[PDB]
This record gives C-alpha cells, structure tokens and sequence, in this order.
C-alpha cells in the first residue's frame, strides 16, 4: 500500500494531525455523563467534566467535520481509567477530565466510553482514512499526599481492578519519595515529583513490566500512534527499552512531549529525539512561530535561523510534530488581534517540515488563556470560516506532494518581514511566500527557484492575498507585489524515476522486525535493500512497491546501519541514516559506580562491550551520569536500555571535552535480567 495509506502506521510526515480534548469536543452519548459535583453540562466550570466522549467523536467523523478540513488523524486524551475523586484546589474543584490522572492503565474511562465503544471509534476513523493516536502518561498516576492518605486517591495504581499499591506506606516501593522538582535540572525534575502527582518508579520489576504489558492491550486494539507524555521527567533509558518493547511488537509512530519555553534550545533534548527511539514535538517550531507571528518579538532572520538549525540538529527533523499552541499554553488567537496571524501560521505550519498538528478549535477562531481556560468547548462546527478553508486546500498537500511531506527547506529570500522558502523533494517542488507585515506590502525581485518555466496559480486561491507567479528560464521569477498580510502558495509535481528514499519507521528494533521504507521511485519489482553493506532480497522482502517498501531486518550485529535501497534494475537509492539495530529484547537496568571521584566540568560515563553500550568507543559511551538525588556523589547512576540475558562486560570513564581517562583493572562483568530491570553497584577501579 502507498505511503499514504492509512495503514501506515509507521510514517506520519503525510498526514494532518488534529488534537482533541475529547470531553470538550462533542456528547454523543450523554447516557456516560458523570453526575454530581463531577459534571457540569453548560461547560462554564472548565475544572469539571462537559460530556465530550468517543461517540461525540465518532459523530464529527461520519458528518464530515474532520474530512471536510482535509485532517487524517486526530489525537485523542488518555483512553486510559482516571480517578474519579473530585479534587479541591483551593475552594476549586478539579476533575481528571484531561485524562492526565491514571488510575488503572488497562481500563477505560467510562466518561469517555467503554472499549466497545473504543473499538468502534478505530473502526469509524479507520474506514474515513483517519489514523488514531492516543495520549500515554507512564510518568505518574495522580496527585497524591503521603501524609494525607485521604487526599484524593493517594494516587493508587491498579491492575485491572486489582490494587498494586498506593503512595501511602509504600513498601513494594513503586512510587518515589525524593519530594517534588523545581525544574532545576534533569536529574531533579525526573526523580522528584512533578507537582504533586505520584511519580512511578521505573526501576521496580513490577511497574516496568505492568506499564509493558498496559502498552500492548493498546496496541492490540488497533492504534496508530503514541504520544509520550511528560518525556523529559522520565529516564531516558528506561525509555529506550519502552519503545524496543513497542517496535518489538508492534510498530507505531512515537512522539513525546518535551517541553521547551521561549528561547529554549536544549542538547538534551536534540540527543533524546536521535538516540531514544521515539520523536518529539517541535517546542522550539512553535515558540519561535508564535514571537515571529504572534507577539512579534522576533523577525523572520529568527525563522530562518530555527528552520536550518533544526534540521542540523535533529537527525531525523521531518519526524518532528510541529504546532502553534497547544492545551499547556494560551491559545494562539487573541480576542483583539487580527485573524490573519492565525491564517498565516497555520499555513506556515502546514507546509512546513514535520508533522503539523492543530489543537481542536483553532479553525474556529478560539481565543483563550493558560489552563483551563484554553479547553473551552468547541462552539461550533461551521466550515464557513477562513481557518478552516485554509487547512482544507493545504492539508491535502502533504498527500499528493512529497516536496511537503519529505522535502528539504531553503530559504530563497527573505527579510524583516518576508519569507520566501522552497521544499523540495524529488521531482517535486513547493515554493511558499509569507509577508507577516500586516500594514506594508513587499516588492519582490530576484526570486529564483526550482520551478519548472511557467506560470503558477496560488494554491490558496488567492484566499489569504497570494497571487499569480510567473518563472522564466533559469527558476527566475518575474518581478512581484507581496501585498500586506499575503500568503502564496505554489508548487509543480511529477514522477520520479529515481528510487528516493524520504521516510523509514521504526528507527529502532531487533533482527526479525518489519521495517518501512517510504519514498518515490521504487519501481515495480522487488529490488534489494541495503543495511549497511549486507544485503537484502526476495522473501525477506515482504512487499515492494514505488512509493513503499517492507522488509524484515537481517540478523546483523547490533549497532548503526545505514540503509540504502536499489530497484531492479540495479539503481541506487540516497542514504538514509541513523538506523539502529539492536542486540535483541531490551531491559531497563541502573548502573551504579561508587567512589569516583572528578574535577569540575569532568563527567562520568559508561561503556561495554554492546552496541547498547557504544561499544567500547568513548564517544559512544552513555551519560553523562547522574549523582545527586538517587545517589550522591561521588556516587553515580544511570538508567540504561541493554539486551537481557546478555552478558556485558563494561567500565566506565571521566570525560573532560574529548579527553578520556579509563577505569583501571578488569572489565566489570553481568549478565542481564531476561525479563525486567536490576542494578549493577561497582566501585571505580584506579
Ligand atoms: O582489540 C579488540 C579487543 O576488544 C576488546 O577489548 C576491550 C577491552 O576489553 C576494554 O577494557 C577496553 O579497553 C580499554 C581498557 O579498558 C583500558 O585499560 C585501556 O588500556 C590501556 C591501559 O590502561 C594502559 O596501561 C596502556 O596499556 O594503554 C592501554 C590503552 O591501549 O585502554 C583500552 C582502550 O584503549 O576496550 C577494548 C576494546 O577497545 C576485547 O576485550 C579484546 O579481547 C580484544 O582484543
Ligand atoms: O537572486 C538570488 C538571491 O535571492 C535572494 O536575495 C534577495 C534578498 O533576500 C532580498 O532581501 C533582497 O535583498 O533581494 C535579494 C534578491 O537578489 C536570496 O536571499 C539570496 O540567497 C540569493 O542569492
Ligand atoms: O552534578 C553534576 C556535576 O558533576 C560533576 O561535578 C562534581 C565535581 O566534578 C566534583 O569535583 C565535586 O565538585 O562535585 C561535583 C558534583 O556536584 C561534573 O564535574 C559537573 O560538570 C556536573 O555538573
Ligand atoms: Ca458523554
Ligand atoms: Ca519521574
């Protein structure tokens, strides 16, 4: 099936994301609505349950609401059982109507439906061309108190109807007990609790495996996507052996929440996305987007800059889910301010590299503050709106042309105010012009692109003041007005002849597993694919075809590969990078290294003889290691993702820049657990 499928479950660069807030959206079935002081049906009390469920979903996808925009897949709110505890912030009472607060994460939320009615909401999507992704929170349960186990639920975690344990007398340890983080470092905000929320303890046997098992009864019911929530509180090894777990099993498109402020670039954050197996949502996308469109604190030099530096730094950029504003940030309309802002990043958005995302409401022209106030019920489903025309001519784009879906980006003028850029993919081209000058027109010359000699019509219609462009020889472009507030959008697609590979998914996993390669020009029949220098063809070769390919992945060493393709004929493809392959099953264990002591800006790492482990190689080596809430220093740790049941031989050393010192003595030695985690405490060896 074409890369475009809604099978593929695998690749989500072509589709159209639209994030719903499943109570606000739409009661279809009010017979579910929660009673009490728990419900409020008028939807003014933003803290309480409105009604929205599954069936109001389903609803809005069978009178073309959703199509009609041009939208293929929707994000839904933890499907998942929360408490039902009607919490009191202050003489405020809360709801767990966001979903955040798990109480049992093999059951459902009866506000939201019954898994029936679960299995119907994948079916209705399913049959419409509109992929399912589910919000995930294995961080924590809910808020809770040690010391008033009578608040809310003492964050009580189930299992199926069975109790594992509470965040009161915590003696099988699932919870942990550091306090609650400041946001001061990694190591603090991912060990302490985030706000009062009962955070969960990887490291225990019992919630690693349980939030395992919870994972693949999901999977099982048939969904297309996952989004990790509260990411970068989580280890990122444990991580590592989550996501193995669901591409062992069953492959699907991941990305986690990595919260980013203004101005914010993290390395963390670019080394997570590359490494652990799983994408990100593009915060540094949407913080810049909004000062340069919305607040206008930033011109578009800083567009320009975010675009080229992104694609630098993330391996994999077009894997990125981008967006404008989202349920933890004021609503990107302003009650006062000019709708075409608005207009304009979505369009920007939309053609833009990534996956676009556009949280419920927008194409409505929500206005709204910080929580709760940005989770207002939908008013309306008119199509009349000029948001909504919008979506719906470039939201098909990212299906009939791969220039947006896998294309490059290149700035090809720009200023203050102004933003021309090209993506390019293949025989295909896509040239959008943006003037955020709102009161100034632009007067265009030497534009040069890609296009084909001719003349193009706006995609947009004209709609947002775009207009006609004229290329002569050589790409140049006729001189032109850019009016105020214009935004154009032309393009040029045709068959590519050459095998182009744009997309591959998973990008991590173990011998056996089923891979997809997604491109143009793969021609009719089978041909061979290249992991590394081994090659791959026929029965190994599950299905072949021009725009997709699948195949299973050879018994390889574990390590880095990089994948290639060559159609029958014998025709080489580009050189996609950064697959991983790994060594096997994965598990979390924590290494532990007693006495090693180092000098101010000198870090200590881990190393071994796994490709989990870098190999030996000092600049593969994991970490740099934690050493001041779990253990102190010169006491280090760290959460690492290695085969299980494999015997490693490992060391561990100080890294000051590029400069390497080695732990003396014999290799440390451990064969690993086959099956949930373990901790490995040495002391440094001189
Ligand atoms: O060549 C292939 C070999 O691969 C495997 O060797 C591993 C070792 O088992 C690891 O210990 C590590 O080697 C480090 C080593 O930890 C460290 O001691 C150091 O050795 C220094 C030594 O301290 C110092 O006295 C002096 O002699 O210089 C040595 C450095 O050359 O440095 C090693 C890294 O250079 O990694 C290697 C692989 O690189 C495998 O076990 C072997 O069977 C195999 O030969
Ligand atoms: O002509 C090629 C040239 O085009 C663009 O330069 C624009 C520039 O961005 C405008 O601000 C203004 O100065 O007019 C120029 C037209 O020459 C590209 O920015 C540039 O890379 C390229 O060389
Ligand atoms: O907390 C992380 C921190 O660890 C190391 O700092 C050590 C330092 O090396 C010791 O000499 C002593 O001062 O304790 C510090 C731990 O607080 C790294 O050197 C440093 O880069 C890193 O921030
Ligand atoms: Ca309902
Ligand atoms: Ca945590």
């Amino acid at each position: 099936a074409p890369d475009t499928s809604v099978s593929n479950k695998q690749n989500f660069s072509t589709d159209v994301i639209y994030q719903i807030f499943t109570d606000r959206f739409s009661d279809g079935n009010p017979a579910n609505n929660p009673t009490g002081a728990a419900f409020d049906g008028t939807c003014t009390n933003l803290r309480l349950y409105c009604g929205g469920d599954w069936q109001g979903i389903i609803n809005k996808i069978n009178d073309g609401y959703l199509t009609g925009m041009g939208v293929t897949a929707i994000w839904i709110s933890q499907p998942v059982e929360n408490i039902y505890s009607i919490i009191n912030y202050s003489g405020v009472n809360n709801t767990a109507y966001h979903g955040y607060w798990a109480r049992d994460f093999k059951k459902t939320n009866p506000a939201y439906g019954t898994i029936a009615d679960f299995q119907n909401l994948i079916a209705a999507a399913h049959a419409k061309n509109i992929k399912v992704i589910i919000d995930f929170a294995p961080n924590h349960t809910s808020p809770a108190s040690s010391d008033q186990p009578s608040f809310a639920e003492n964050g009580r975690l189930y299992d199926n109807g069975t109790l594992l344990g509470g965040y009161t007398n915590d003696t099988q340890n699932l919870f942990h007990h550091n306090g609650g983080t400041d946001f001061s470092t990694t190591e603090n905000g991912i060990y302490k609790n985030l706000y009062d929320l009962a955070d969960l303890n990887h490291n225990n046997s019992t919630v690693d495996v349980y939030l395992k098992d919870a994972i693949k009864m999901w999977l099982d019911l048939g969904i297309d996507g996952i989004r990790m929530d509260a990411v970068k509180h989580m280890p990122f090894g444990w991580q590592k052996s989550f996501m193995a777990a669901v591409n062992n099993y069953k492959p699907v498109f991941t990305f986690g929440e990595w919260f980013l402020g203004v101005n914010e670039v993290s390395p963390e954050n670019h080394k997570f996305a590359n490494e652990s197996g799983m994408s990100l949502l593009d915060f540094r996308f949407a913080q810049k987007v909004r000062q340069v469109f919305r607040d206008n604190t930033d011109n578009m030099y800083g567009l320009k800059a975010m675009l080229e530096g992104s694609a630098a730094d993330y391996a994999q950029v077009d894997d990125q889910v981008t967006f404008i504003d989202n349920h933890d940030m004021e609503r990107f309309h302003a009650s006062n301010a000019n709708r075409r802002k608005l207009e304009q990043a979505l369009a920007f958005t939309l053609t833009s590299r990534g996956v676009p995302a556009i949280y419920y409401g927008t194409e409505q022209y929500m206005s709204g503050g910080t929580d709760p106030d940005n989770r207002a019920r939908i008013p309306s489903f008119s199509t009349s709106t000029t948001a909504y025309q919008v979506i719906q001519k470039l939201a098909p784009l990212r299906k009939c042309n791969p220039a947006i879906a896998y294309g490059s980006t290149q700035e090809r003028w720009i200023n203050n105010d102004v933003l021309i850029y090209e993506r390019k993919f293949g025989s295909n081209v896509a040239v959008v012009a943006v003037n955020r000058n709102l009161n100034a027109p632009a007067s265009i010359s030497g534009l040069v692109t890609s296009l084909p000699q001719g003349s193009y019509n706006d995609v947009l219609g004209g709609l947002l003041n775009g207009n006609t462009l004229s290329v002569g020889s050589g790409g140049a472009a006729s001189n032109f007005t850019l009016a105020a507030g214009g935004t154009a959008v032309w393009q040029y697609t045709a068959a590519t002849a050459t095998p182009t590979i744009g997309h591959v998914g998973p990008m991590m996993a173990k011998p056996g597993v089923t891979i997809t390669i997604d491109g143009r020009g793969f021609g009719s029949s089978k041909g061979t694919v290249y992991f590394g220098t081994t090659a791959v063809s026929g029965a190994d070769i599950t299905s072949w075809e021009d725009t997709q390919i699948k195949v299973k992945i050879p018994a390889v060493a574990g390590g880095n590969y990089n994948i290639k393709v060559a159609n029958a004929a014998g025709t080489a493809s580009n050189v996609y990078d950064n697959f991983e392959v790994l060594s096997g099953d994965q598990v979390s264990v924590r290494f532990v290294v007693n006495n090693a002591t180092t000098a101010l800006g000198q870090n200590v790492y881990l190393t071994g003889s796994v490709s989990e482990l870098g190999n030996w190689d000092p600049a593969k080596a994991i970490g740099p290691m934690y050493n001041q809430v779990v253990y102190q220093y010169p006491n280090w740790y760290y959460d690492v993702s290695v085969p299980a049941g494999k015997t490693i031989e490992f060391k561990f050393l100080k890294k000051q820049g590029s400069t390497v010192t080695w732990e003396g003595g014999s290799n440390h030695t451990f064969t690993a657990p086959s099956s949930g985690t373990a901790t490995i405490n040495v002391n440094w060896q001189p």
